[PDB]
RNA sequence: UUUUC
């Protein structure tokens, strides 16, 4: 997919997914487009330090990946995934107040 | 943990 993910259009930033709390030491922009492509058709993807971004054809595909990968385990570390335009409550270094393990036991 | 020498 394309390396572009920073579009600010009133639909392109809602068809985007923010992937915070990412390990980034074992996952790259050539892997996110193979792990998030199962929840929607990716039209762009980028990875950074501690976070990544994925761009879909529409917001529906973003809701499927935010609900399909948030709290999944990558590189042995849980991810914190959310829409790129509707952040939950917190972002920096934290964003979960649950057991973060209720899906593994 | 909000964006690509």
């Amino acid at each position: 997919a394309s390396n572009v993910t920073n579009k600010t259009d009133p639909r392109s930033m809602n068809s985007r997914v923010f992937i915070g709390n990412l390990n980034t030491l074992v996952v790259k922009k050539s892997d996110v487009e193979a792990i998030f492509s199962k929840y929607g058709k990716i039209v762009g993807c980028s990875v950074h330090k501690g976070f990544a971004f994925v761009q879909y054809v529409n917001e529906r595909n973003a809701r499927a990946a935010v609900a399909g990968e948030d709290g999944r385990m990558i590189a042995g570390q849980v991810l914190d995934i959310n829409l790129a335009a509707e952040p939950k409550v917190n972002r920096g270094k934290a964003g979960v107040k649950r057991s973060a393990a209720e899906m593994y036991g």
